């Protein structure tokens, strides 16, 4: 009868908890050892032998062993506008991603739901995040139909976000789960590089870097507060989430949706900008918790490129073991934009079980998740591990 | 310190409350009575006389007296591909809205921030919503710079949502404010029709209807729980928020971002689907609260078109006064997509104050806000007014 009464009956008690993770990728695998030859072949750029030597360096130094890509040679050969550096092609790219992004996210969400063990109808919110394609109704609507979620699911469609949004979706799901008693949030990031694939331009080497780094993939997490201990198995606790813009980082990471598709700009200051600011972000997150030793917490960081992990490592004097879960996902999947950190969370807890650690976070109790992206924005999520019996 | 201690010392206690509302439009104004001549002239389509008759009737029946459009005749004369029905023009349209959408948002945000009267640094969250254009970094980042908000403001960027997103942003802001002690959420919906404006085609009358209804505008709202009694002024309380998809509505409203810009497609009698279904949403939102008389609550409904309001009003036998503020915004502003319900909320609390109503909701205590859009999606936000 009163709003205060509704607010007490509404709202949950405990902190947002990750209850399941699942991941999926296209079946087409592309090995980095073959990509320089493959890429310069299908883009009819073999005559640019000087540029091809540069690409061989980037692919050799990428610390990427393989990527999964929906795009095939057979398809590209039928789509020369997408193989040119810059040709009319947004319509052709949209036709792929508008169908394939929700399709890939469905593959990931099914695995998360399966491990969750609860009926799909219990899912109350859906947070769908992509950086490839836009459409009305959005990919959130398509996924809802594909999975058969209830029609009254509360959907949040995060479009054209960039690579920091892996942390964004957890910050979003945290407030949804925590403010709504019983809420169970399905979170899906799904990325498909058909929107960004393009040929090589000697005058835009930062775009060439994108071609050596970005890959396809989707990851799904189910987040909820007040877990049913009898039926749900917690993995991580979401303690706090923050976003920030880095000083003097204007223009560091740009991306425009145009008739030639999604373009990509990237300054060489990106590794320096992140490494030089990461400690301010760590202090902001962990000082109120009383934590100052960055080697005593587990680490999840978006692997924008190997140079970012190298310079964050050196700047903060991390032990090589702390970036292992991050470097493994980079090596085995490449840069999947917003889905990366969720993949790393999945790899963190799996290895923690296989190795016999005390917790899902490599035996450590507290952890941090970092997303980096256009802004330059940095998303920081404090995590807490769960004991492994 | 445990994670439990954090949660307790992290959350707010009270309900999310609307503390300030500001609106803004482009200055360039077009009266509907003049638009068929203007629209057919600038699109070089005066020779399709039968189509023009159809478009007059579209405009006559729209119940819109005027709309604001950033696009001017001088600009359009230099952009023939945007005046054609179907010509490559995404790049030009993007070039417009990527700059003008946050600019119009700051005009409304500055009004709301002035009414709120608190320092801009106190803003902790920003929810920016637009259906006109996309970009990385987004319009939320542009607005942060233009307003001098703190670099650490938590931004949510809602792109390509559609007309129902005026309710979506309140549903987002509700959980941000309520779950974070001290959080003050700036909510900005900004819409500019340069992405959908296109010439007429005789085989695409659904697109032509959009040319009759859609206008430009931006609206800003500041949301927080636990208001300061001396320094802040509650206008409305967000009680609950829900989203649903209507049965048998597949494909009723589709919109595709293509190389010719944002196209618009209708397929399944939108006024019938909303009114056939509105009572279910009312009962879902208000049966837990013991209300069943849909005339006992104030109404804010997204004015997608007059037919939606007519059939919904007739389905639940609404007194003509319940739809008044909604129809006034439709008449003086057109269909401004996500921003419409925020304009109506402002009109309602102002008109309730101009006249001597007891509450900000036209003298009533409880209220309902509806967003309608692609899905068919219905957003339902239960409101509670504030005594004047
Ligand atoms: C690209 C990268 C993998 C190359 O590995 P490396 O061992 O550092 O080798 P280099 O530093 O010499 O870079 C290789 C070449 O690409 C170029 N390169 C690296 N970053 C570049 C950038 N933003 N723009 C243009 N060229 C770049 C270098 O100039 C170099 O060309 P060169 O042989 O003529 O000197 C590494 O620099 C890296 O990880 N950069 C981070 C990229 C990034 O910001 N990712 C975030 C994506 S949002
Ligand atoms: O090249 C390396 C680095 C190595 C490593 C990681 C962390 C650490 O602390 C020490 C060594 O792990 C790996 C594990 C692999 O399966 C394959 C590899 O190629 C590598
Ligand atoms: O640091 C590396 C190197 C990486 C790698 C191997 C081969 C290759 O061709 C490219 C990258 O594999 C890894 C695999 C891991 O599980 C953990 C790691 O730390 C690493």
């Amino acid at each position: 009868v009163t709003v205060e009464e509704v607010r007490k009956a509404q709202r949950a008690s405990g902190p947002a908890t990750v209850l399941a993770i699942g991941t999926a990728t296209p079946a087409n695998c592309v090995h980095q050892a073959d990509y320089p030859d493959y890429y310069f072949r299908v883009t009819k750029s073999d005559h640019l032998t000087d540029l091809k030597e540069k690409f061989k360096r980037m692919c050799d130094k990428s610390m990427i062993r393989k990527r999964y890509m929906h795009l095939t040679e057979e398809f590209l050969a039928e789509n020369p506008n997408m193989c040119a550096y810059m040709a009319p092609s947004l319509d052709a790219r949209q036709d792929i991603v508008v169908v394939e992004v929700p399709k890939l996210g469905k593959a990931a969400a099914q695995k998360a739901l399966k491990e969750w063990g609860q009926p799909r109808s219990r899912i109350t919110h859906l947070v769908f995040c992509t950086t490839s394609g836009v459409d009305m109704p959005g990919a959130d609507y398509q996924l809802t139909k594909l999975l058969g979620l209830r029609p009254s699911v509360n959907r949040l469609m995060m479009y054209q976000q960039g690579c920091f949004a892996g942390g964004t979706v957890l910050r979003v799901a945290k407030d949804l789960a925590e403010n709504n008693r019983g809420a169970r949030v399905l979170v899906v990031c799904s990325e498909i590089t058909a929107v960004t694939f393009r040929g090589p331009s000697e005058s835009h080497l930062d775009s060439l870097v994108g071609q050596a780094l970005f890959g396809d993939g989707a990851a799904a997490v189910i987040v909820g507060a007040d877990p049913d201990e009898r039926a749900e198995r917690p993995l991580f606790q979401l303690v706090s989430a923050a976003q920030t813009l880095l000083p003097d980082s204007e223009g560091a990471i740009d991306g425009h949706l145009r008739e030639v598709g999604l373009t990509f700009h990237l300054l060489k200051d990106v590794p320096g900008l992140i490494s030089k600011n990461i400690e301010r972000a760590l202090e902001a997150a962990f000082a109120p918790l009383g934590i100052s030793d960055w080697n005593s917490i587990f680490w999840v960081a978006h692997p924008g490129g190997p140079a970012i992990l190298d310079q964050v490592e050196a700047k903060v004097s991390l032990d090589k073991a702390r970036m292992r879960a991050t470097r493994h996902v980079l090596a085995e999947y490449g840069n999947m934009s917003s889905a990366c950190v969720l993949f790393i969370l999945d790899e963190m807890r799996k290895r923690s079980a296989e190795d016999g650690c005390a917790t899902t976070g490599e035996g450590l109790d507290w952890g941090v998740l970092f997303g980096f992206g256009p802004g330059l924005t940095v998303e920081t999520v404090v995590l807490h591990s769960v004991p492994i019996t």
